[PDB]
């Protein structure tokens, strides 16, 4: 598969352009803009279109009964499992609440951080076969962590169909309502409301290119966690390591999307085509890997490096969601590879462990955006408040300060507010 | 000027009717494209288009020459004014600086959260009068004090006019590099990068329409603060108060934008006319006016309510990105008030304070986004990234779980990169 030479005259111009890398815009905007002027009328409209049902009869919410049965049909182990993935999840997220600072400083003011939770949160769900309960559990758990008062789901229902252990993760993650609905006129419907559907504050949960565009529509109406990309795996390892592991790690991302990436880097050129060898393999024993095996083939590569200092720069721009170590001294490369998602390190430490039950969030940034934002945490489903209070001894130092920038930006109205202030206040003051 | 009041059988729909509320789109994706594929030659080509300005003369780049200038011309109280708000707003910033998380849970599994600065970010600084200082400092001090190793600002200089302050306040706040650039442009230009300014990771700072536009289209390819939305203040105040300071209040906010909103929510009619008188007369003695008065008439609103237990959750709806307190025992309102990116507190603390000198930072939520999002911080600087790592006693113990679930999904191999591991490890667990 693809191989960069760090040696290459040309690896820079080669790795610069492996890192890089429509009309759906007019459609979304048309479906947004519809379910926002129209409501449940249009929802039901284009939910006909395109996941072919009828809400007027299925009901457009899902019922407690449909979620009882959900709990029924599946497997014990299943139930379980997800119920130690969401203690996990929730206690690791329970450590990351925020503290408030209320504070007074050296001339007397009153400075206050405070948190609260946002009141209310829509979670977007694919349909489908994409349909995944891990992902209700991590998108889940952070918001009922954090004390959002409603949290809701939206996960359509193609031809009728829904994942029931999507429904039974629903219920342990703390989601309080459910709608059969999905694609651009969901994420409307969540952002402006309709008859049946009270609007959210924040919509999380990446979604298609319809979702995608509808998400960039509406942010600012209300907050969105960020535009899903497509999802990798950086691993950097020596030759000490299992190369039949190792190439399972890359194929487990590979068999997400076509557009999955699995990237190699190593200082060993053998130990490369040892892990190459064994992705062959196990692309053969393991079925299904009609989708892992594209994207391995399209997007997979390894990058050849003299040694771990070198691919410390390297890593850095790859930037990817997800990162595995697995080096001699490992510890030692997490302070130097700033950015990354999350970072998996040693040998038993599959990222695969971190999608469902290490407890920390699998919603990760994407597509390099690990250089400007981090995976979800309590904090996307809250926000701070600064407080201040000044005495009028307080305004008395500051204020002329205030005033003398005010006028130099000519916004007199400012500077009046605060000098009507002081002078009355200044008859106070004519001893110093 | 428009009073709403909750007695009013009509008052609800009036209130949600006062709480609501473009081929720029099509210009900006085509502006935005041809920088992104042109560089420095689309730039200048749009700065002429745009700022009448022809950069191949002026340069792209402002000079420390042209910065050191800037300092000597400016009046001695005006940069030390500058050098108190910096100063105050870095040691408030300071201390929200966030700490990193490792720990050990019960089975031994090491999890970890670690914080790390953005790499570099731009700033936006409108040009021409819209041109801030105060701004200057409160979009990149907190990137200072985040540890940004790169802070670039670009500003539009019309007609070759950049404002002194702008340059002076830069440097004070610790601004690496400068651009003569603004709109759509330098918004693509930071994104995408050119031969003369390389891309940042994320971008900072209100624009126009053409920039709010520009900035929806590159975010992914780079964080972004939020779209700026019209500037507002909710003032909640009793009879017990000032109405020439009230007043006074109100239109330091309206002199702002012709867009800006400023509002009075009181339970005393009376006082609320005194107000109005007082805004008619100030009206008066302040000149430039012209916006003030525009934004007072066409925006400005008195809410009238019975107490102020009624207040609250009308002040939670509006979510107002400046509120002050103005009644007795205003404390106990703060904690009942969720929604607001700033609360200011007593008669002495008026906004504009927090604008310029108190600390806190005057970059704030608008148009209701406070009821999902804060105002800027040393966080919107800096990403977290997670750790974990588990031994082979760990993925003894959390594997078959993670492979239960990965099997109900359908990941085989998912599956298998665990079972391949616990394969081989099972082997010395025969025991239990
Ligand atoms: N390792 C995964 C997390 C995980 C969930 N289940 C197994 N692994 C990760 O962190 C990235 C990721 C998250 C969500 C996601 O969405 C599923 C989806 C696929 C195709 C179309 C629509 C929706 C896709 C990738
Ligand atoms: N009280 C102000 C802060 C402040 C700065 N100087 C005086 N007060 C606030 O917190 C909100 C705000 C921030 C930036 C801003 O941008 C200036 C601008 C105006 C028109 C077109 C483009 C740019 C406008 C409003
Ligand atoms: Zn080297
Ligand atoms: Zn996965
Ligand atoms: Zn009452
Ligand atoms: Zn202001």
């Amino acid at each position: 598969v693809t191989t960069l030479r760090q040696t290459d005259p040309d690896f820079e111009q080669k790795f610069a352009a492996f890192l890089s890398g429509e009309d759906v815009d007019r459609a979304v905007r048309e479906i947004v803009d519809r379910v926002r002027r129209e409501g449940d009328s249009a929802l039901l409209d284009y939910s006909r279109r395109f996941d072919r049902i009828d809400l007027e009869k299925t009901g457009i919410a899902v019922t407690e009964a449909e979620i009882d049965a959900a709990f029924d049909a599946a497997p014990a182990s299943t139930v379980e499992a997800l119920k130690l993935a969401r203690d996990r999840i929730e206690k690791h997220h329970a450590r990351q609440l925020p503290k408030d600072d209320r504070y007074t400083d050296a001339l007397g003011v009153e400075l206050g951080s405070r948190w609260t939770a946002i009141e209310a949160v829509g979670l977007y769900v694919p349909g489908g076969t994409a349909s995944y309960p891990s992902s209700v559990l991590m998108n889940a758990m952070p918001a009922k962590v954090a004390g959002v008062d409603r949290i809701v789901m939206v996960v359509p229902a193609p031809d009728g169909n829904l994942n029931p252990l999507v429904l039974v993760a629903a219920r342990l993650a703390g989601v309080s309502e459910i709608y059969r609905v999905g694609g651009a006129q969901a994420i409307a419907a969540l952002a402006y409301g309709t008859e049946t559907i009270r609007p959210v504050a924040k919509i999380v949960g990446p979604g298609n290119a319809y979702v995608a565009a509808a998400k960039r529509i509406v942010f600012g109406t209300v907050g969105i966690d960020m535009i899903a990309g497509p999802s990798e795996v950086l691993i950097v390892a020596d030759k000490d390591n299992n190369p039949d592991w190792i190439a399972a790690d890359l194929l487990a991302q590979a068999e997400h999307d076509t557009a999955a990436q699995s990237i190699l880097m190593t200082n060993d050129e053998a130990f490369a085509h040892a892990v190459e060898e064994a992705v062959e393999r196990q692309l053969h024993t393991l079925a299904r890997t009609e989708t892992a095996s594209a994207s391995w083939r399209d997007f997979g590569a390894v990058i050849l490096v003299k040694d771990f200092e070198d691919a410390i720069p390297l890593a850095n721009r790859i930037a990817a969601e997800h990162l595995e170590i697995a080096v001699a001294d490992a510890e030692a490369f997490v302070p130097r590879i700033r950015n990354a998602g999350s970072i998996f390190i040693g040998g038993y430490t599959p990222e695969v462990i971190g999608d469902y039950v290490g407890g920390s969030n699998h919603v990760l940034p994407t597509a390099r955006s690990a250089r400007f934002s981090s995976g979800l945490s309590v904090l996307d489903y809250m926000k701070r408040t600064s407080l201040l209070k000044l005495g009028s001894e307080q305004l008395r130092a500051l204020g002329p300060a205030a005033i003398e920038i005010a006028r130099a930006e000519g916004l007199d109205a400012h500077a009046q507010s605060v000098a009507i202030r002081l002078n009355l206040l200044e008859h106070h003051h004519h001893h110093h």
